[PDB]
């Protein structure tokens, strides 16, 4: 496919800013067990490194997802969405 997702990741931004909740772009996604209000959350790599620094996190797989951190559905607010 195109490099558009990889480029967005390289810019350091959250992938929700290009996926919203209506598309499922393909990239690496992670899970945060510390912020588990939603049970099987999927979090983009920039959010896991910044919004979940020091949290209990795991890489899950490279597959289609939209970022639950940027969507605003986790216990904590996304630090890549406007602070
Ligand atoms: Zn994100
Ligand atoms: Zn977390
Ligand atoms: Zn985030």
């Amino acid at each position: 496919g195109s490099d558009a997702i990889e480029k967005a990741v390289s810019r350091g931004q959250c992938l929700y800013k290009i996926s919203s909740y209506t598309s499922y772009p393909m990239h690496d996604f992670y899970r945060c067990h510390t912020c588990n209000t939603t049970d099987r959350n999927a979090i983009c790599v920039n959010c896991i490194k910044k919004c979940h620094q020091g949290h209990d996190v795991e890489f899950i797989r490279h597959d289609r997802f939209f970022c639950d951190c940027g969507a605003g559905t986790l216990s904590n607010p996304c630090t890549l969405a406007g602070e």
